[PDB]
């Protein structure tokens, strides 16, 4: 498959001179994946694949220029490598490769649902097989930092305001989307002017058996993280705020 990869990297214009990008692409992505990107390119969603944003155990994220709804947009292209407790029990999904495709769709559906409810996530564009295209959060091809990446710089912001933004978003996600993120933490919240939630393939509906326990986990993480910055919050008060009690 090595020859196919290099062949698609060539068709995608991912050049040697583009830093370490080509070698990262060729290692983290396979042929069938590149075929999909090229087909998304041919369909007109992707104009130019850009730099590598994140390489992970489950997913790889890249920058691209593309077009959505008639206009040029900056995109995060998230690609799942070709889970269980988070699928089973979520009856929306009628239950190794087909499963990565379902998770991809799940994240997409979760973004759309969260988006429609007024939660701050990246506007979802499209998905195909293991590739998801969404709004790039950041500027000049530089992603907005997650809250862990902000770090001590959080001390020079209105941390209490950021905390309340986070809470408002969880409240909307629960009350209006009827979802629970289930991996909400400082690693999965970005910030530029406002918070954005990301990473939502595992999000579940309020019908999921574990939804409440997931939510309480999410709430504790947020309380724990923000306590390091002098935000005083109570588990009981935050939980009842989210759930509308
Ligand atoms: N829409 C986006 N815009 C800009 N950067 C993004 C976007 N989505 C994800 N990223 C970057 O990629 C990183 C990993 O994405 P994430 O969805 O958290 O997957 P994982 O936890 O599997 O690596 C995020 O921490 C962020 O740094
Ligand atoms: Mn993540």
């Amino acid at each position: 498959d090595l020859k196919k990869i290099e062949s698609y990297l060539d068709k995608l214009r991912i050049k040697e001179k583009d830093g370490e990008e080509r070698k990262i692409y060729a290692e983290v992505l396979d042929g069938r994946t590149l075929k999909t990107l090229y087909k998304l390119s041919a369909k007109g969603y992707i104009t130019a694949m850009g730099g590598v944003i994140s390489t992970g155990k489950e997913a790889n994220v890249f920058y691209a220029d593309g077009v959505f709804d008639g206009k040029p947009v900056a995109m995060a292209v998230k690609i799942y490598r070709i889970m269980d407790e988070y699928l089973y029990g979520d009856e929306r999904f009628d239950m190794p490769k087909e499963k990565v495709f379902i998770w991809t769709e799940k994240e997409f559906r979760n973004l759309e649902r969260a988006k429609e409810a007024g939660v701050s996530v990246p506007q979802p564009y499209t998905y195909m097989k293991n590739v998801l295209l969404m709004e790039f959060i950041g500027e000049d091809e530089l992603p907005a930092p997650t809250l862990v990446e902000l770090g001590r710089e959080l001390k020079e912001l209105d941390v209490e305001g950021i905390f309340n933004d986070v809470v408002e978003n969880v409240k909307r996600l629960y009350q209006e989307a009827e979802l629970v993120h289930a991996d909400l933490s400082e690693y999965n919240i970005m910030y530029i002017d406002k918070v954005y939630f990301i990473d939502m393939g595992q999000a579940v509906t309020l019908r999921h058996p574990m939804a409440e326990s997931y939510l309480e986990r999410d709430v504790r993480n947020i309380i724990r993280f923000f306590s390091k910055y002098g935000v005083k919050a109570d588990f009981e008060e935050m939980l009842k705020e989210v759930k509308g009690e």
